[PDB]
């Protein structure tokens, strides 16, 4: 599975390993998958906007192969926003979280596809 | 709906913020959603390259839950290929934008998908 | 054709250079399309996690207009893994590739629909 975080906050890379090591336990727990195959990153945009408002926002991309479905999605996006609303102060509301759910063809580690 | 710009231009805040405004009204009208729900942003890559050139270019990622449609994305990339090119300078005709139907499963606000 | 790599390395713009020129030739010889179309970029993240390691890894997100199958998306993940390896130093096997197809109607270069 893969989890990436993209947001404006200037994070100190200690906020980051914390908040990224939250979000790996979390989309490993949901989803049923090995921690070892848990891929997670945290990027900083440069400006947001959501609703008209440049207050602080985030937005997360999840991709699994399999695995994607209503009850699952809510579960991580309950345990993403309010790890970001923890370590970076963004109000979960202001969170957006999106799933894509891959074919195993569609995903390669290394030279190799699942 | 979500729109993220992806440029490797050194666009000051207030740039950015001007593009901002410019992409999260035309995304909203041509979607015919309420601007409390759009999300953009804009992200400074390192280098990128189009066609074999290092010139200026940028790529931009368009997501929403129904609404993607041949007449509605040709609308919108129109509009923020041409805002990208008023605000960074960057010519039309170098800017990628493609577009993803999301399911309302797949798509949380916080603790909560649609 | 697009090929975007996420990498928490420091890459100097001659690495990253290097690295895209190599992209952009993959990924143009695999899907048998010409080097104009293909979109190339490199982002430096902040933190990256794989496996429960903060040690190096990287993901990269391919998308085309038809041309995604088991066999090319093999053959393009062996050559930008490679390449990712060779120029910033990041082991194949902690590298994510995935890959999208999309419809000619969701993707624009400025402002015309494919």
């Amino acid at each position: 599975p893969k989890c990436m975080i993209f947001c404006p906050v200037a994070a100190t890379p200690a906020q980051q390993d914390a908040l990224l090591k939250d979000a790996e336990k979390a989309v490993a727990d949901a989803l049923g998958k090995p921690l070892s195959y848990v891929m997670v990153g945290y990027s900083q945009t440069g400006q947001m906007r959501f609703g008209g408002s440049s207050d602080p926002c985030a937005f997360i991309r999840v991709a699994s192969i399999g695995g994607i479905t209503s009850s699952t999605n809510c579960k991580i996006a309950a345990a993403l926003s309010a790890a970001c609303e923890r370590h970076l102060g963004v109000p979960k509301n202001r969170i957006y979280t999106t799933f894509t759910n891959k074919s195993p063809s569609e995903w390669a580690m290394g030279d190799r596809t699942f």
